[PDB]
């Protein structure tokens, strides 16, 4: 199982091989405009209260309240211009969403494979991070189209099973001994784990963006970018904790390279992903403005937030003194 | 919308166009070994005792029958040797399924959107065919590994959802106005109204097989193969409705090709995608038997059935007396 979150030590050859590829890709990348944020006092003071009515504890320095100041800065910086309803409930879920990633190293797994079949029958669940994140996926329906809601909750549970999946030994076996023809398995989990569908459409809530036929074509780029970015930019946390049962060194495996070569590809296939997006959105509105402005938040969250340690690699922000794990 | 199901008449041209395509894929997809039933009358009496439970009717010569045959001849050609409880499953969660798939054809597009809405806040559905459905998702856990099964319901579930994007006329206009750089398009609808996934995992219960490692490597392949099949021998029955905003024609609008060129291609994406899972199923014991039977019996059932009109194009078997719809 991975380690839990740490903000100590770290792997001073892995980050040394990693920061020329990292700095090269922050700017290859070429995400414009500059990222924006709007109300960002106001944004923190209705995240903090909605998180107090949730139960679940994120006390400072804990791997919950790292995890909240994640979603807060998902919020403020992909989603300024959004409605503050809106950046909450994309902060809060972001905040809970983050914990369930982390469910291997929390040893929470086993509830966290019941979830679905709880969810659908209507049991409360068994946890306070659960009731949480089951309420925060109903809310969903306040805020988007149903159909946009109803992909959201699907790849929510998604994220829910691929985390378990991947907990399982026999999953992580596959990375140590590939079938030749499976090459399409690295997706397949990375598709159910990264919730880049439920990510891509949080930018398009019903009331500011009333059309989503405006942007659908371009939702699997979406998806694809915000997944790639973060296997490439959290390569590195991944390592240090060992969680490294991951896109690249899935994609490693079954193309015969090393880590090394699958970040470059993964890298290279990230940029593809953001020009067509914008050539899918060129001249749609609003629609384009705020998927840019999300793109541009996005890739800065990483820079910014302690979870993913980039300080340590040569390219990231130092962390906030309450976001520190102690 | 599309026009309902019929058995008459039908469109001599585009058959005298596809017979050619059809019978070479036949014959190139080299399906192996020769599809078999097992207990096909026990099975009949199953199947119509669980029908006749759910209220859903299936009066002969119906558009439900027709349905209710599909999901019997799934069962009986696809899953022979499983456990008579899991091919009753399949078949009338397929006889549902499929009377679904014609939503906009029946005019059950709002239902099919509000259903997961109300299926996640324990809601009852409007109808006894919606009610049914929802009560099949349910019993999914008690034949399926609960990771298994969350990921059959999340397939199920996209299906309502991209059956109802579909009908919306924005999305029709997609096939007609293609944007540049939106490809992906075409599989992001596919892949959710095609549930392929949950038909890929229905091979595997978690009685007759309990280690869901082991064909795992294979699903996304599967589900492309059950997808990329019936897209390319469905192509005739969905173009006499009028049913044909599909990925067929989706492919050939952003590849910027004409139907038929969509049609070759598909057609050698299928025989690829099956053999690439023969590859990773290689000496996976009855894992790889089952796959093999339900990929020959899954042709077959698209030779047989009159849902597809194949006799009209020279390479399917005349329908039952009592499946020809009146
Ligand atoms: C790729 C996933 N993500 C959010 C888009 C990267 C920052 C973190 C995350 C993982 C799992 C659950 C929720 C968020
Ligand atoms: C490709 C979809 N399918 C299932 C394998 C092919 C015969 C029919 C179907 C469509 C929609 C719902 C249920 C079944
Ligand atoms: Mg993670
Ligand atoms: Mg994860
Ligand atoms: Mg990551
Ligand atoms: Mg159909
Ligand atoms: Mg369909
Ligand atoms: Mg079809």
């Amino acid at each position: 199982k991975p380690s839990l979150p740490s903000s100590e030590g770290g792997d001073p050859a892995l980050a040394a091989r990693l920061q020329p590829l990292y700095s090269r890709f922050l700017t290859d990348l070429d995400l414009q405009p500059e990222y924006r944020r709007h109300e960002s006092e106001k944004l923190m003071e209705e995240v903090l209260k909605f998180a107090k009515s949730t139960g679940v504890p994120h006390d400072l320095n804990s791997h919950s309240y790292q995890s909240l100041m994640v979603g807060y800065t998902y919020a403020d910086n992909c989603l300024p211009y959004h409605d503050i309803e809106v950046k909450v409930y994309v902060a809060i879920y972001t905040w809970l969403a983050t914990i369930c990633d982390d469910a291997e190293a929390l040893g929470i797994i086993d509830d966290v494979q019941l979830f679905e079949q709880r969810f659908i029958l209507g049991e409360e669940q068994p946890t306070v991070l659960l009731r949480a994140f089951a309420d925060q996926l109903k809310l969903t329906y306040k805020l988007y189209h149903p159909l946009v809601a109803n992909l959201i909750l699907c790849s929510s549970l998604n994220l829910l099973t691929s985390t378990s999946l991947v907990a399982r030994k026999g999953i992580k076996e596959k990375g140590d001994h590939p079938s030749k023809g499976g090459n399409y398995f690295a997706w397949y989990i990375r598709e159910r784990d990264g919730v880049g569908e439920a990510y891509s459409w949080f930018t398009f809530p019903k009331r500011q963006f009333p059309n989503l036929d405006i942007p659908i074509e371009a939702i699997e780029d979406m998806t694809r970018f915000i997944a790639y970015l973060n296997d490439v930019l959290s390569f590195y946390k991944e390592s240090l904790a060992g969680e490294t049962h991951n896109y690249i060194n899935h994609t490693a495996a079954y193309e015969g390279v090393d880590s090394d070569a699958a970040l470059h590809k993964t890298a290279q296939d990230t940029i593809d992903c953001a020009r067509r997006i914008e050539s899918v959105l060129a001249g749609k509105g609003e629609y384009e403005k705020a998927w840019r402005l999300h793109a541009s938040g996005y890739l800065q969250m990483h820079v910014q937030r302690g979870r993913y340690r980039l300080i340590e690699v040569g390219v990231g922000d130092a962390p906030d003194v309450h976001e520190v794990i102690k």
